[PDB]
């Protein structure tokens, strides 16, 4: 133990940024990192609320995978977002507009009640139907980003099989030698300090599932790529991957 926790903490130390990353493995949860009250800290959970907002939506028949979410002309934050895509298209690219359509349909009263249900954070969405997750007042802290991954990938949580299935598929974001990747990023940049996430879990090909949640202070000029490179080095060192 004390030479893996030397080992990822070295990870964030390189990185120049405090962090943590949880990992579940069966009934077991352990905390890494070189911020470790991290752990148990409340932040937004910037984009990783799109796998919670996609199985809400297509469990109470708002969308489906296959419905082509049209662009409305409206400027959009990247060109790359200005077309039309489903759901899977957005989760990939982070095309927040399309999860505040989605959303919108939910409704503030539905989407309350089944964040609620979920017990997913402080389970507050407000009364903002479309920007709770980037600025408030919904907030996370990364044990339960991992609780929320487990549950996902063992079916655990409260929706039916299928549609956990669905919003599954749209999460593969890596393959290593028949170990894949299932995982959303999130960047809090409209809260100070600025929040990165990667949260998601390791499916091997016997089966076996190893849920993480990694959540590090964004500094200015730190890439994005700084998540995965974290996580992956990470996941190495544990002999996950």
């Amino acid at each position: 133990n004390q030479q893996h926790e030397k080992a990822i903490k070295s990870y964030f130390d390189e990185a120049q940024t405090q962090g943590v990353i949880i990992i579940k493995k069966g009934k077991n949860i352990s905390t890494y990192g070189n911020n470790l009250t991290r752990a148990h800290t409340e932040y937004v959970p910037a984009s990783t609320f799109k796998m919670l907002n996609a199985l809400i939506g297509l469990e109470n028949h708002k969308a489906t995978t296959t419905e082509i979410f049209k662009w409305d002309g409206k400027k959009r934050s990247y060109p790359m977002w200005e077309k039309d895509m489903t759901l899977g298209d957005a989760m990939a690219l982070s095309a927040v507009p399309v999860y505040q359509e989605l959303a919108r349909r939910t409704g503030l009263d539905l989407m309350q009640k089944e964040v609620k249900r979920v017990g997913f954070g402080n389970m507050n969405i407000g009364t903002q139907v479309d920007n709770f997750w980037l600025v408030g007042p919904l907030k996370i802290t990364p044990i339960q980003e991992v609780n929320f991954a487990d549950d996902f990938a063992n079916n655990r949580l409260p929706f039916k099989l299928e549609t956990q299935e669905e919003v599954k598929k749209m999460l593969l974001i890596k393959e290593f030698n028949g170990s894949k990747i299932y995982a959303k990023s999130g960047w809090g940049m409209d809260v100070t300090p600025q929040v990165g996430w990667l949260t998601g879990w390791v499916e091997k090909s016997n089966g076996e599932k190893v849920a993480f949640s990694l959540n590090i202070e964004m500094k200015q000029g730190m890439p994005g790529s700084i998540r995965n490179e974290i996580t992956y080095k990470s996941l190495e060192n544990l002999g996950i991957i």
